[PDB]
């Protein structure tokens, strides 16, 4: 398997700039590139990434997405003086040309293809290209919006031609609409293009009717173009995560892409003079993390916009942090999306429902610790320590006589639970861990009770099994997610899902649609996973997507030793790549059960809302 993350960058792409007065392009400056690199250098992130060199893009690659006449016209700009460059840039909308811009354009394009080759050749797990000029606005025969050539369009066509890829996902989280990318794959069902963008009912640049949710692609492309227009400024983290949980992620895991490419513009972050949104830079660590279980982790992030220097570098670092697998920051203050965001989300799901049936509605440096059974020895990755002090032993005896006739190996089960939790919360040495347990009722109790006194303000508990558990969920510092078989629901602090071939596709619709939005709003300090001894084709995706909560501090208790189950949970806990999936659409009885639970919880947990609220 691949390892590492590529950082493709080169100082040469900062050696072109605007040469005349133009309020439309003043914000696009070479310092966007140098600030982003020094921010990665300061935080020690560039030093941890494999620096792949930048190459030029051959004209045969440039013609994959551009016309000969437009290439021939751009090819002539290096010979123009500034007066001739003014005239040539007036032919296009909101773009300037420099003597060196054709050179850097071929470098930005080449840098993307370099990143594609590195990721597809398994030389790296993922990567980011810090490039200039941007791409997503440029079209087959025109420059547009600071873009000369469509770098991300090249990546997808290049990876189609040179690797026989049939399913590519392009996620454009820049605040502007990537109309060049939409045009280029409009009638193409092999490249799924998702884009949210500041729209304001067409009043915001580039003022295109086809930027609206109505455009779902033409011909057989239909359903493989997803526009999510923001019609008000000031969108927050909850708006962004709602758009992911209820639009992009359901479609993405169903598409099952073989490669994920990101038009990463950070003009969608707080402080940016162009987007005027209010998402904090930490949101991009989660946007990145939620997409890594796709395409076995093969993700190529390409830079687009982002024009506030004092804030651009922070969002770049958060993205690379997640690319390298570092723990994701806790997001606090999440709730329902605002009404306009709920409007667009509700609209885009309706138009797309005729292509993605899950949108239908009824009419109205040690990272992991493994503690296997005694005598068991397994082969663990380089970041798993494989596991008891006397201070811990007195505690197990202290709890022994007060709460538990307990004469048993089991006393070693609880002694490990206490010290793996000690090393996760206090010492900050380990990040997460997994422990195979004998008896649940006692192990669940000691794990949860010792966690609340670590201290853990709030504990999310995910339990896969039937029957009740010794967990009191009244105080509100504990939320319980139980996946069982028998129909069990009461208070608004428990989520029970009583689920055939059906299941794996239903569990995914529930994980992204119900489990993740509640967990993200709950903001736990620790996730506690439990699996009964009594078929988790999805548990790797579950344990990976849930690591966005609680800074990645999760403790799994597996009842009964299963060789390949424990092998999988450790692999996802330690940060390895996750294998994809196919599956059969969920049964109607399960979709009904799922939304009957959204009705019951979305009043308290507003992040579950994917429609505008029914005002009394
Ligand atoms: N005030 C000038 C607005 C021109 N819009 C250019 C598009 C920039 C997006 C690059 S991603
Ligand atoms: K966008
Ligand atoms: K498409
Ligand atoms: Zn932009």
């Amino acid at each position: 398997a691949a390892s590492g993350s590529a950082l493709i960058f080169d100082e040469e792409m900062s050696r072109y700039k605007l040469l005349w007065t133009d309020p439309a392009c003043e914000i696009e400056v070479p310092e966007r590139l140098t600030v982003s690199y020094e921010a990665l250098r300061t935080h020690g992130l560039a030093q941890r990434c494999k620096a792949v060199p930048v190459r030029q893009a051959t004209e045969q690659e440039i013609l994959l997405a551009h016309s000969e006449e437009y290439l021939e016209a751009v090819k002539q700009t290096p010979g123009m003086n500034v007066e001739e460059l003014m005239a040539f840039s007036k032919k296009y909308n909101d773009v300037y040309f420099h003597q060196n811009i054709y050179h850097c354009a071929k470098l930005a394009a080449g840098a993307t293809l370099q990143l594609v080759d590195s990721v597809m050749k398994r030389e790296v797990r993922n990567g980011m290209a810090l490039v200039r000029p941007p791409g997503h606005h440029s079209q087959r025969s025109a420059a547009n919006g600071f873009c000369v050539f469509n770098n991300v369009a090249f990546a997808a066509l290049y990876a189609k031609k040179n690797y026989n890829l049939n399913r590519i996902l392009i996620v454009d989280w820049d605040v502007h609409h990537g109309q060049g990318i939409q045009y280029c794959f409009e009638e193409d069902p092999s490249v799924l293009y998702f884009s949210w963008h500041r729209y304001e009912h067409q009043s915001f640049w580039p003022n295109l009717p086809e930027s609206d949710y109505s455009s779902v692609g033409k011909g057989k492309g239909s359903g493989f173009n997803i526009n999510l227009p923001w019609n008000k400024v000031g969108m927050t983290n909850s708006d962004y995560l709602a758009a992911f949980f209820h639009v992009l992620l359901p479609v993405a895991y169903e598409f099952d892409p073989e490669l994920v490419i990101v038009s990463a513009g950070f003009d969608s972050a707080i402080g940016d003079p162009e987007g005027e949104m209010c998402a904090l830079p930490e949101i991009f660590a989660h946007l990145t993390h939620l997409l890594m279980p796709l395409a076995a982790g093969k993700m190529c992030v390409v830079l687009e916009g982002g024009f506030n220097l004092t804030s651009l570098g922070q969002s770049v670092c958060q993205t690379v942090h997640s690319l390298l697998g570092d723990p994701t920051p806790r997001i606090s203050g999440l709730g329902t999306a605002c009404d306009s965001a709920l409007e667009s989300i509700q609209n885009v799901r309706n138009v797309q429902s005729s292509y993605w049936s899950s949108f239908k509605h009824l009419a109205q440096s040690v990272r992991t610790v493994v503690v296997p059974p005694p005598g068991v020895e397994l082969t663990l990755p380089k970041n798993c320590q494989h596991s008891i002090s006397e201070s811990t032993a007195k505690e197990v005896q202290r709890i022994r006589d007060k709460h538990f006739d307990l004469t048993d190996n089991i006393l070693r089960s609880l002694g490990n639970i206490i010290s793996v939790l000690d090393r996760m919360m206090r010492s900050d040495e380990v990040c997460n861990g997994c422990v195979v347990v004998s008896d649940l009722s006692v192990s669940v109790q000691c794990a949860l009770q010792h966690a609340l006194t670590e201290p853990a303000e709030r504990v999310l508990v995910v339990y896969v099994g039937d029957g009740e558990l010794p967990v009191k969920t009244n105080d509100g510092k504990v939320f319980l997610v139980q996946i069982c078989t028998k129909e069990t629901d009461k208070c608004v602090n428990r989520l029970t899902l009583c689920l055939g071939e059906s299941l794996t596709a239903g569990f995914m619709q529930a994980l992204l649609g119900l489990i993740l939005p509640v967990a993200y709003e709950f903001n736990p300090a620790l996730v506690l996973g439990i699996v009964e001894e009594t078929l988790m084709r999805v548990w790797g995706h579950m344990t990976c997507l849930i690591q966005g909560l609680a800074r990645g501090r999760m403790l799994t208790l597996l009842q009964g030793y299963d060789k390949d189950l424990l092998e999988l949970t450790v692999s996802a806990l330690s940060g390895a790549s996750i294998s994809p999936l196919g599956l059969r659409a969920p049964k109607p009885e399960d979709v009904e059960m799922m939304e009957k639970q959204r009705q019951r919880l979305q009043e308290r947990w507003g992040l579950l809302r994917c429609t505008v609220s029914e005002s009394w």
